DNA sequence: ACACTAAGGAAAACTTAGTAA
DNA sequence: TTACTAAGTTTTCCTTAGTGT
């Protein structure tokens, strides 16, 4: 996982770290050290928790693991198109 | 990390799962049961070492961490694209 | 409040060994 | 060959407890 990314939606939540473990499972007495060491890079979510993370984070899971930001601001635009804009997307490059 | 990206694109690649585990550093005594417990979820490789399969698999990593079928195509397309047309999605994907 | 950290106990991964398909 | 697993160690994470910002 990639922590610009969880930093970056998180600011962009505009919630603290604590909070944003909370909203995604962690008990109150875990949420501030292990949603820290998730940022700073000490420790790694699994799947399970990410897709957790990204839920409360409100964007999609894999944006997350992009390293490239062209990409992730594509995933990013992505989550907010309709069925309409996103099938015109779809045949787009076909 | 979903078991059924990384099997889709190792059979897209067309390579076994032990050679797939040695072309991305294991040792080749490690190398089929690590990379046979990623593919039937058993265990999760790291970040470090899904990327690295990806290099081998030659996609972007996120992809074997995206659940939405319609997403993640697209990041194949992508993928595919050259320089040139990868300025003109991102043109459209703006606003 | 919020961010951050070492240290231990707990959990999950890696290596080994070996069996089918 | 290629796919797959149980077991025990290694490695990593999760919890605690608490400092700094």
């Amino acid at each position: 996982m990639l922590i610009r990314r969880l930093k970056d939606a998180r600011l962009r939540a505009g919630i603290s770290q604590e909070k944003l473990g909370v909203l995604a499972g962690i008990d109150e007495a875990s949420a501030s050290a292990r949603m820290n060491q998730y940022e700073k890079g000490k420790h790694a979510p699994d799947f399970e928790m990410a897709n957790r993370l990204a839920k409360v984070l409100k964007i999609p899971v894999s944006y997350l693991y992009t390293p490239e930001d062209d990409l992730a601001q594509i995933i990013l635009t992505w989550n907010e198109l309709n069925e309409q804009e996103r099938k015109r997307i779809n045949f787009y490059i076909r």
